[PDB]
């Protein structure tokens, strides 16, 4: 195939910076990892001076690739083995086709990621085989990919191992299951040989491990491998956010069945792991990938299983340092107090997202392989999900009867806060027929299936910034407020200096308005400081100035009738509908508002990109309601000197037919130059911003809804 140096890059370092390193058995390389020596062909060459200083964004370039093709190892296996070496910044859509067909691998039905320890890791017997069988007995049937870290250490070689157990054990033989594995380029030990520039396709690998030196090698049981780079030579960990992005898109953005779309189920397990599993286990869960954490594994898994169930705001500093004395003994020497504040904080984040996080208990719970907590953290991360509707978790329910698990199935027919349909079981009644086994059906048709701690800006404290590569500092939920002492305090100061003066700062400065709504704030400096507390930057980032930032979002709400007139009641109290808009390209539907320009007394966007010649007349009557907050949000975008403060008018409709009140103003709703405008019924899961969702529950109490 010809397909990639076309369409996937890899990427070099274009000058040498001379850092002051000897790297282990050298004298000094660039500032990468790689010697002038073989340092590219123009590094050498004085190409003017761009100063002394490295940056990675700066001079690091993209080129087509020359590492792909069919590795074939020395003597321990003759078989083929695909790879490709892509870059760090290939888009998530490029790599699944290259799969799909450049490789020939078929749609999957499950997502398993393995992540753990490496170079140091031993598995107690037990342990080993209970993992052994669970995993064998999980991708064994379905069409699972079985996504883990390439090479020849630790849990990425212990589940090789049982992948060529099975396949040299089993009816049909060969290899039925996929096992992708994702490493990065630069630490690998025998690059040489496979590397060319158009494609050799014995691509030859002699396994050596007694010189690796520092660099590990590649693993021989995979099936397939993407090797990423960075142009960075024995620096690990930076497979860790194209991994993410690449199981997410895999799962929730590849199937098109039934017209609208299919989330794949999901699931990352835990297996021991040190500092670069807690950040895997953060991007995953941040994504929205269940994770399944085994209890007794060590290191990484007793310390957030001993967590998993805390509140939130008791997990502080020196609790993480009581627990990270005693399964990080030989490496608690190496922790130092600028590591434990950014340990915390992602075990904050990791355990306050409760809804997609389990923990498979040893002894007395969970007593049998891995596919229970698989199915639990599946049947619970759809039933939280927010995108999807219940049209997901009928699925899961499918996957459970084909693991013949009848009391997983059992629990989520009985929950309480789980409204399911009489008619909704069907997918998974028909599974169960076809399937032969009557325990499921005669649990179905007995429930009617006839035939015939602490409250802080948790958005604001969010890492990855967005639209822009850069990182807060990590600020635990302890030492945010403003008084408490944080020595360690550093943060980046980006913002897309200090002759700020002449602000009037708590009064209206000109045709600004910076007056906060909790009160007079401090400034510190030519800058505020943030209220309710510090979020881990400094500036303003991706917002107008300094200071309060104020808009006008409003709600607009019908009561849901049906077909009648009447007000059609659900099953527990009153719904109402509340109208929407969608953004060109974003996952989530907006409220009908924005920011309130100079003078324009109308929210920017509801006065554009929406409905027109009639804005006086809605704005003399927008003027007529009851306000159910006023103030600071939530907003992921706010920093430690700017933050958005906004007023939440409501306005309501008693009836469908009340003249031109309601009719005129859907008749009329329609932005002819948007992409998107719709009505959408106020349930716990609507697809909404977080922000949103908070003045939707904040006002949905004030009419007599049901949130
Ligand atoms: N993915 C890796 N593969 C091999 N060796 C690695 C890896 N990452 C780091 N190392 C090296 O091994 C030691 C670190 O071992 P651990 O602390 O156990 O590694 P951890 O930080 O948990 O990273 C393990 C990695 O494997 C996968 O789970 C995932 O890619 C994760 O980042 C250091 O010498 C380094
Ligand atoms: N309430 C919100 N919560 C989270 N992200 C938000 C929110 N509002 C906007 N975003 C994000 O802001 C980006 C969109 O920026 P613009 O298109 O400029 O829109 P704006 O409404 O001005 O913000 C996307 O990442 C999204
Ligand atoms: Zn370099």
């Amino acid at each position: 195939s010809s397909w990639i140096p076309e369409n996937i890059k890899k990427k070099e370092c274009v000058y040498f910076v001379e850092s002051s390193k000897l790297s282990d058995a050298g004298k000094v390389v660039c500032q990468c990892g790689y010697t002038h020596e073989q340092h590219l062909e123009e590094a050498t060459k004085p190409h003017t001076f761009q100063g002394t200083q490295w940056d990675p964004k700066k001079h690091v370039q993209e080129m087509p690739t020359d590492a792909f093709g069919d590795i074939v190892f020395t003597g321990l296996s003759q078989k083929v083995k695909k790879y490709v070496r892509v870059s760090q910044d290939t888009p998530s859509s490029v790599i699944y086709h290259l799969m799909t067909q450049h490789w020939g691998l078929d749609v999957p039905n499950l997502l398993i990621s393995v992540t753990g320890g490496a170079k140091n890791f031993n598995m107690k017997p037990r342990l080993k085989s209970i993992f052994r069988r669970g995993l064998v007995k999980v991708a064994q049937t379905t069409g699972a990919w079985i996504i883990t870290g390439g090479s020849h250490t630790g849990v990425m070689k212990q589940v090789g191992e049982a992948v060529r157990d099975f396949s040299l054990s089993s009816s049909y033989k060969e290899g039925e299951l996929i096992t992708i594995g994702v490493a990065t380029w630069g630490t690998v030990h025998r690059r040489e040989g496979l590397i060319h520039p158009t494609g050799s396709f014995p691509a030859e690998y002699i396994l050596d491990e007694d010189g690796q030196g520092n660099l590990t090698c590649l693993d021989s049981n995979h099936s397939h491998f993407i090797l990423v780079d960075d142009g960075t030579h024995g620096q690990y960990g930076v497979e860790i956010p194209l991994r993410t992005r690449l199981e997410k898109f895999i799962s929730e953005q590849t199937k098109e069945r039934g017209g609208v779309a299919i989330k794949i189920p999901i699931v990352c397990v835990v297996l021991e792991g040190g500092p670069g599993t807690l950040h895997t286990i953060d991007n995953a869960t941040t994504n929205g990938t269940p994770c399944v954490v085994v209890e007794g594994s060590g290191r990484v898994a007793d310390v957030i299983a001993q967590v998993a169930n805390l509140p939130v705001s008791d997990i502080t500093i020196s609790l993480i340092q009581q627990k990270l004395s005693v399964f990080f003994q030989e490496m608690f020497e190496t922790f130092t107090e600028s590591r434990i504040v950014e340990w915390t904080k992602k075990i904050q984040d990791i355990v306050r997202r409760r809804q997609l996080l389990t923990v498979f208990r040893e002894g007395k719970d969970g007593q049998q392989d891995v596919d229970v907590a698989i199915l639990q953290a599946l049947l619970k991360a759809s039933r939280s999900q927010d995108h999807f509707g219940h049209e997901n978790w009928d699925h899961q329910l499918k996957l459970a009867v084909a693991w013949n698990r009848v009391d997983i199935a059992r629990s989520e027919i009985f929950m309480d806060e789980w409204q399911w349909k009489p008619s909704d079981l069907h997918p998974t009644m028909t599974a169960a027929l076809i399937s032969n086994k009557p325990e499921f059906v005669k649990l179905f048709l007995e429930n009617g299936v006839q035939l015939k701690g602490d409250s802080y800006h948790v958005n604001a404290r969010h890492l990855l910034y967005p639209n822009c590569p850069v990182t807060r500092f990590p600020v635990p939920n302890e030492k945010v407020p403003w008084e408490t002492e944080f020595l360690i305090y550093d943060p980046p100061f980006y913002t897309a200096l200090e002759p700020l003066s002449t602000i009037q700062y708590n009064v209206v400065d000109g045709l600004r308005d910076r007056r906060s709504f909790h009160g007079p704030y401090t400034v510190q400096a030519g800058l505020p400081l943030n209220p309710m507390g510090r979020t881990g930057l400094r500036g303003r980032g991706s917002l107008s100035c300094f200071g309060p930032n104020h808009t006008l979002y409003p709600m607009v709400t019908r009561w849901r009738r049906n077909e009648d007139g009447a007000i059609c009641r659900k099953s527990i109290k009153k719904m109402l509908e509340v109208l929407v808009v969608k953004l060109p390209l974003s996952e989530h539907w907006a409220l009908p508002g924005g920011s309130r320009e100079p003078g324009e007394m109308l929210p920017r966007k509801l006065k554009r990109i929406l409905r027109q010649e009639h804005w006086p007349s809605f704005e003399n009557l927008l003027k007529c309601g009851m306000e159910v907050y006023k103030g600071y949000m939530d907003d992921p975008r706010n920093t430690d000197n700017a933050w958005i403060e906004t007023v939440a008018v409501s306005v309501h409709f008693q009836d469908q037919n009340d003249v031109e009140l309601n009719r005129l103003n859907s008749n009329l709703h329609a932005c002819d130059s948007g992409a998107s405008i719709r009505w959408q019924v106020v349930d716990r899961r609507i697809p909404l911003y977080a922000n949103h969702k908070t003045l939707l529950q904040k006002a949905a109490a004030e009419f007599g809804a049901h949130y």
